[PDB]
């Protein structure tokens, strides 16, 4: 089991490449151990880069084997929890491990209606189509409506309804093969657009 540098969720085992889901274990589901390891991580919060020694915003994370599930499924100990693992073909369709179990919503940016706000990041909603074969995991739903300043982004309120744009926000999905701190897909008017993290 070798972890990424610099990752706390990546790594490899037996040839094959897997991440640390959110997805947690109870421990009355959790069976036989597959490999004995034992790995002490030191993360920032805010960074989530890691760290050498602790600081006042850090997590300390102790990963300790690898286990069958009783679905079969695989899991890792973390901490004093159990959490399923996925091979990376699985990025974005569920989320990684999140460091706060020791923001997790899409809203639209009350500044800019052309960014969403995501995991303490914030992204842009480009021009660029996602294809139906690029359209993973459907997250959420906006339904939401801005009209906005089309040179400025600056949202016009309904009371009041200069260039202006509208916008009407549909579904959030995954993109297949990226994680969803890397960009997803939100539905505009009728077609999905791609975001990225700005």
């Amino acid at each position: 089991v070798r972890f990424d540098e610099g990752s706390y969720t990546n790594f490899i085992y037996d040839n094959k490449s897997y991440f640390v889901t959110d997805k947690e274990i109870p421990q009355e589901n959790v069976n036989n151990s597959k490999v004995k390891f034992y790995k002490l991580l030191i993360v920032d919060m805010k960074s989530e880069k890691l760290l050498s020694s602790s600081n006042k915003n850090s997590v300390t994370l102790v990963l300790n084997n690898i286990y069958e599930a009783s679905d079969k499924s695989l899991c890792m100990g973390i901490n004093d929890r159990y959490y399923k693992i996925l091979p990376e073909s699985d990025k974005g369709a569920v989320k990684a491990l999140r460091l706060q179990n020791f923001d997790d919503n899409f809203v639209i940016d009350k500044n800019d209606s052309r960014k969403i706000d995501y995991m303490g990041n914030i992204y842009s909603i480009s021009d660029t189509t996602v294809s139906d074969e690029e359209l993973g995991e459907y997250q959420d739903v906006l339904a939401e409506v801005r009209v906005f300043d089309s040179v400025s982004g600056k949202s016009i309120p309904r009371s009041e309804w200069q260039s202006r744009t509208e916008w009407d926000y549909g579904e959030i999905h995954s993109i297949r093969g990226k994680s969803l701190t890397e960009a997803f897909a939100v539905e505009i008017n009728d077609d999905f657009k791609l975001a990225t993290k700005v």
